[PDB]
């Protein structure tokens, strides 16, 4: 609907070429009934040529996403920190449009690889449109943009092979992470639970850089900006995430399109830090350097405004894959900083998309075009699609009265520079030595998790390292985890059979933060779109009435629910042979299916064991499971599950059974199944 | 109108970037006011990259040309020899975009080289875009689609030092010519007048390949198209043509230009031959052959209606260099026919505007949409502009319920191929015995000029081949020659110091067709839009009222007037430094001017001898000439010019005078002033 | 080996731009030691330019992929059925390059998703390159190639969503297979373990079309090629693929890079199944068709030679990821048939490589280039790589002694069309009734596998 004037129906009509003429397109032309196809067939032609040039190149980086529509709400008038006209009234609305994505995938790779993750979000504002193109980790691998082909070369499948896909796990990336110490904080948040979020909705965007906020009379105060999810912080684990991969490779964008269609559209409110441009060294680090966050405890978050997605695309190709992002895309009211990270990344995303789109017109496709006026003298360029009126484009001009006029702080509502900002001293090609402390940060983090989310991120260490087949890269990411944590540096080392080095305790420290532990941040918001599959039978008709009677009372909450059986009739969603543990937040057994649980059960209907290994494995995965009905032994003892676990649900009561496994939803994971290093 | 809706005015506001922020233009942002520009600055780097970008490769062939909008009308309901729905109905009106060129020559050529010349007409019609992509000569080349890189090669700059530009004057183009006879028939016409047209609103249009005009009951006829000009046939000179390169590079596109805002939009009827299919070989030559005409006398024109240029583009980029036509845009009621050269260009049109475009969606583009509703499963592309609502784009399918529908003879107006057309025998690359005869209708050609028209004609070729380096590529050239006429041969070899071979009588004939003389079709039905030059002085208050009085007179009858004298004021359009006979179609002094034509005058502001340089000027290349005053013989003394002289004109009176030049203006050549060979 | 000559070394040496200036590479250039970064760091710019546009599109089709060098051996003379020079002597090897693929999925999808493979042999030969570009069913889904787009739009995911990826399993692809009964041969294939391989060494490639042998005198026969794995036929199960979707999308290309790298090359014998142009309907089906198999029980295969596979590239970008197949790559000796799905191959796979190479000079990289000399006027064009000495790249010319000089049936060894073909009749936009039997070869299929 906001971009409902670009819309092409083809409910009704007769087929035509794209110049209208009608044909047809099903058989070719030939010289008679069994000969050859001829030159003078058209039709054939422009179908077969539009059908061989379909594709253009994926992202360079993020090439895996997926986006949809909806709106910002400004919470305030923000006129007294920035001039940005988007930010200037309470309850000021702007379309928005935001996609998600892994980063080092190409285009089908999975979901739910283990990475860091796209956050971006234009608003089409009513002073152009802003772009805030963020990432679901605060901080980045590396502190200079010159070094992003090194990073992203090392961390994409080697290139003799192109083994492997949408993987960390390799020896290039663990020599590049182990030879540029700078990468130690984004690895340390990509090895936890951060690198598996459960959803799109369930994770932050950062816009990871210090910005500026300018005022109308010019003053500037740094920013770093939150999007804080309204649906609470939620992770995979790695061994639900590599099943997830192959039996889904499309969960997160099929989570986010399902919750959009639902009427669960997903919220974040808007936040930023604000500090003095007087405080850019005063937290012990610099505000330039992308791989520091600013400690909650030294600046709180203030809330802007609220994010809601709430539209689907009409054509995925057109909207989500064409959107071309850029943080050039800046308004009035916001500025750069000398951030060496952003300050290439301006260059880097005008360039790459005449790499994309082919030519220079990109900003014409629906999805990228401004909802204002455009007035400026670029002209032709394949694929124009303006008829300019103007025939003297140039500045200065008499002969179109000197419009359009330059737009400047005083004038126009122009964007300008902060004016306060200055550079002093040589040209030089030289890192400041502020940015030296690869370490300090990477221990704040990890200090600032719970025990099973530090083994989470040893047992990921532990994963990758260990495919790690350089003797030498390994024990050099022992040395470079060593200077964050000698415990980690034991811990992972056991794995590899390697022995860690003697601590070094230079940037030992025991300081912890807030806001970034996922298992520490609490029971989720709101249990709507989670996840039941209800393990029912076809083979006893009472089966399936107990798991009419769930459905009813668990979908009145707003849960998405799924009746599991052998074959599919009313009532019945999927059957075992299509469903895995993977496809549900919680597993509920009626006791009118206990025999499927047996250890004899087969059938040609579904690979054998199914129905047991679906309840065993959302059990060691984590999950809430339980047997509704009150004979709940034949199952829980098949399944080796002990009746009174935590997060293990028997009652005969259905009412009751669903108060306390909707506790169990959002507590989400029962970490007290998972084994702890002593 | 697609272009309606694409239309951008600048005529107020504020400059912005692409994206709608008010931005400036005009300083790039340095670190201090003498310092280092920023990669920070975005304004800079969207403005240069546009820029850099502007240019997209010329077309292959037709590079130079020029473009109008206009109006085609039906003269009647042709139903009874086409379906064509814009041939319906009498009065219906379809719009139209007509773009004319030259072939050989680059972007920013000569529009007055001698060539062959384009005249593609696209008709926007209620059943697809329909375009007749023309030349100005109705006979091509060669006989194969094939060859076409080979004679475009050849006649293109050597490619060792891309020499020479827009010109067949070289040993390639002369040695291709010489060893491909079919190349003789397009080669008179190209050596004739039809070479160096006067204007584009002066040269006919014609299709060239046999085309089918296809019923609603399946039946078909043969057709030619001709697009016959309202405004008369008209050519220059060759010397004329070389000063009007150097002088005016742009001439047809400015008198195009020139006379669509003046209300004197160009107009032709667009008119058919139509015959039979038994006719195919009726004639003494094949019709699948595009290197013959069906002579008038054997198949009369039939008038189908009015095509009129009235509208000049807003954007010449976005309209002129971008407007791609095919062959392939055909409509219901129109069919190919196997001319080995139409089905090869069926290939070429669609595939090389990937080169132009960048990109297959081409079709998008303002100028090439319909106007009509677009129904197909193209999808996705680089530069997709539409947003397609129909997630099932697949045949068949029932999910978007069966559509779009197949159309075809029986249903939904749709295309079909005459089904009367069929093929038999081997799958052959064999040339037809039937397209063997290149040298008879060179010769009915030949036959059919004026004396002064042959001698142009031989003049062309004793221009063009004595500047061929190679001895041997010119013995060639006159083994060729002598084939349609020994006489042509003769004349030719005396001026490159050759003998011409013997006569070959094989292919002689006397026999003449009508249509194809310029010097035989008489004065011009109109004088509308034709320049007249009145050389005067600000010497002589006299000579600047006698300028005015002429001025009045022939502006009145819509003569475009031009003022001459030593320096511009009140009354005088230009200057003598300005001005030369190419500017004008006839040349009047104004007797109080008298004095500027003495061997003695001499003035810093314009070169020794310039107004009587224009005078004589336009004497010898044929024009109405004419001294209005009552001395008169001072002038025409000075000038050479005999005052009996048909086209030479003596009047104190100016009403006697005009009435007289006027006459004159219509003749338009006054061919007696040029020598004939014995 | 025109790749032997484009090998660069970076074992030693400083950093350098592409031109040859020595530089760094990792730290920008700024307005002081906190400043801003400088519009004029050519290092920068350069650097990340090239980042900026290091992808291509994927293949429409296909795009899943990988390859392998290696070498094929003629087992005979083949001039009693075939002028083809690569297959002229007993013994005679030409250099190979092969690429195995799925169909549906974009890159980066898994290996063993459910899907028709693809098995598209280049053989460099002696007399120009000749491609069979074939899949491991030897049935295709749809019977004129206009309706391409069709099945690929129907089986490719949802155009609102993009879900889901590498899968037949959804509505428009059961849709289109439901609505268009020539899909059911290759369907029947596709969800039997041919659809999810052990791996690319235990899996057949087959031409799919009745192609033509042409011999030197103009005489022609039938073939079909079947590339028969010396491996053995092995599969996966489903809910095994599902898992190793998951834990290891690479599968395919590991199993075959580790195989080479291990002396374990894998091995097909190249073969063909030959019959009379008289045949053409005698077996209860067309030849035309490209939904039938000739059984084997009608017409045995002929063993013809060796292929092996026996080198991994050194760049997958440069070498996998830009080879260009065509069934246009065709050679003097072989010929097409008027299969309606062949037919319009030629077409697209010639278009396709402008979108991937973004110009017209693909054939100029060196996976694309011929092992003999070139001799044509084709000139000028994005990305020349040539000098052409020639200034008279037209014919006929006399300024260069009319070279190159035309190839044909009695000249150069050219490439002819078999001089028996004939065409007769209308020209239309009909299907042959001989093509109307959707559903035989399927149940012969059904039959013809184990109970389990
Ligand atoms: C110098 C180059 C460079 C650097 C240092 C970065 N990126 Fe970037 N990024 C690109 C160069 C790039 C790119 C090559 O220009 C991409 C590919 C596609 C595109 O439009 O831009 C891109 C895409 C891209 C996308 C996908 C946008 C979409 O969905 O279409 C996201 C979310 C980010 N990046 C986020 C980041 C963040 C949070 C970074 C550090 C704070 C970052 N990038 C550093
Ligand atoms: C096999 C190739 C081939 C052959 C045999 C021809 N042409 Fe052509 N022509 C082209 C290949 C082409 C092309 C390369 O496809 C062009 C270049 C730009 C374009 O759109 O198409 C073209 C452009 C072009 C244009 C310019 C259209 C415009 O103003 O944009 C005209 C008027 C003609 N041609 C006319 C003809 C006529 C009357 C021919 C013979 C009767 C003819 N051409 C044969
Ligand atoms: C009319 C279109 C059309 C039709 C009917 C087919 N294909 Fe195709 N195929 C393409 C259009 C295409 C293409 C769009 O042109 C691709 C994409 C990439 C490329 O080079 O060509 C392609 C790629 C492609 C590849 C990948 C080559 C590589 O590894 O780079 C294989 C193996 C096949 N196809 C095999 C087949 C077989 C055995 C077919 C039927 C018997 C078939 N295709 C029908
Ligand atoms: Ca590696
Ligand atoms: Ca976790
Ligand atoms: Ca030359
Ligand atoms: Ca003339
Ligand atoms: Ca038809
Ligand atoms: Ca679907
Ligand atoms: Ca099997
Ligand atoms: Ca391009
Ligand atoms: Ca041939």
């Amino acid at each position: 609907s906001p971009l409902a004037a670009y819309e092409v129906d083809d409910s009704t009509g007769y087929l035509t070429s794209d110049v209208g003429g009608p044909i047809q397109d099903q058989t070719s032309l030939k010289a008679g009934i069994r000969g050859p196809t001829l030159l003078e067939d058209f039709m054939f032609r422009q179908k077969i040529q539009h059908f061989d040039h379909e594709r253009v190149p994926e992202r360079a980086v993020h090439a895996r996403g997926a986006g949809a529509h909806g709106t910002f709400t400004s919470y305030a008038d923000w006129s007294n920190i920035t001039a940005a006209s988007f930010l200037n009234a309470t309850g000021k609305q702007t379309p928005v449009f935001v996609r998600f994505s892994t980063v080092a995938g190409s285009r089908g790779s999975a979901d739910t690889a283990r990475d860091v993750h796209g956050f971006a979000t234009r608003f089409y504002t009513d002073e152009g449109n802003f772009d805030i193109v963020g990432n679901n980790i605060p901080v980045f691998f590396i502190q200079d943009a010159i070094q992003f082909p090194d990073l992203i070369h090392s961390v994409k499948p080697r290139p003799d092979n192109e083994i492997p896909q949408a993987a960390t796990a390799h020896d290039s990336a663990w020599d590049f992470f182990s030879q540029q110490p700078s990468t130690m904080h984004t690895l340390f948040w990509a090895m936890s639970g951060h690198g598996i979020p459960r959803s799109y909705r369930h994770m932050d965007g950062f816009g990871c850089h210090t910005f500026r906020f300018v005022k109308d009379d010019g003053s500037s105060k740094l920013i770093k900006w939150h999007f804080k999810s309204r649906q609470g912080k939620a992770s995979l684990v790695w061994e639900e995430a590599q099943v997830l991969s192959g039996k889904n490779a499309d969960f997160h964008r099929q989570d986010l399109w399902d919750a959009i269609e639902s009427g669960n559209g997903p919220e974040w409110d808007v936040c930023v830090q604000i500090v003095d441009e007087s405080q850019a060294q005063a937290f012990g680090f610099d505000l330039l350097d992308p791989t520091k966050i600013i400690p909650e405890e030294y600046a709180p978050l203030t809330k802007l405004g609220l994010l809601k997605l709430d539209r689907n695309p009409t054509n995925y190709f057109a909207e989500t894959e064409q959107v071309m992002f850029q943080p050039g895309h800046i308004v009035r009211g916001i500025d750069f900083t000398e951030d060496p990270l952003l300050q290439g990344r301006l260059f880097s995303y005008l360039d790459t998309q005449l790499n994309r789109n082919g030519g220079p017109n990109f900003e014409q496709l629906p999805i990228n075009m401004p909802r204002v006026p455009i007035h400026n003298n670029n002209r032709d360029g394949a694929g124009q699609m303006f008829i300019h009126r103007n025939k003297y484009p140039y500045t200065p001009n008499t002969l179109n009265s000197g419009y359009p006029r330059q737009a400047n702080q005083n004038a126009g509502r122009g964007f300008f520079t902060a004016p306060g900002r200055t550079a002093s001293g040589a040209l030089v090609r030289e890192v400041s030595p502020t940015f030296n402390d690869h370490w300090s940060q990477p221990r704040l983090f990890f200090n600032s998790l719970t025990p099973v989310e530090q083994q989470f991120l040893v047992n990921a260490m532990r994963f990758e390292i260990s495919l790690v087949k350089s003797e030498e890269v390994k024990k050099n990411v022992l040395t470079q985890l060593n200077r964050v944590s000698h415990d980690v540096a034991v811990r992972v080392a056991a794995a590899i059979g390697l022995g860690a080095p003697d601590a070094d305790d230079t940037y030992y420290h025991n300081n912890k933060t807030a806001g970034v532990s996922i298992v520490g941040s609490g029971p989720l918001p709101t249990i709507k779109t989670l996840r039941v599959g209800i393990l029912a039978t076809t083979s006893e008709s009472s089966a399936l009435d107990q798991a009419a009677q769930l459905r009813t009372r668990l979908e009145k909450d707003g849960l998405v629910v799924t009746v599991v059986a052998e074959t599919l009739r009313e009532g019945v969603d999927q059957t075992y042979s299509t469903a895995d543990a993977t496809g549900f937040d919680g597993v509920v057994v009626v006791d009118g299916a206990a025999a499927l649980f047996a250890s004899t059960a087969s059938s040609p209907l579904f690979p054998t064991g199914r129905p047991l290994q679906i309840f065993v494995d959302a059990y060691r995965w984590g999950k809430p499971v339980g047997v509704c009905g009150g004979k709940s032994s034949e199952v829980l003892d098949a399944a080796d599950v002990p009746e009174d676990g935590d997060g293990v649900y028997s009652e005969e009561s259905v009412d009751m059974f669903v108060e306390e496994f909707e506790k169990g939803l959002a507590t989400f994971r029962f970490t007290d199944r998972f084994a702890l290093d002593s």
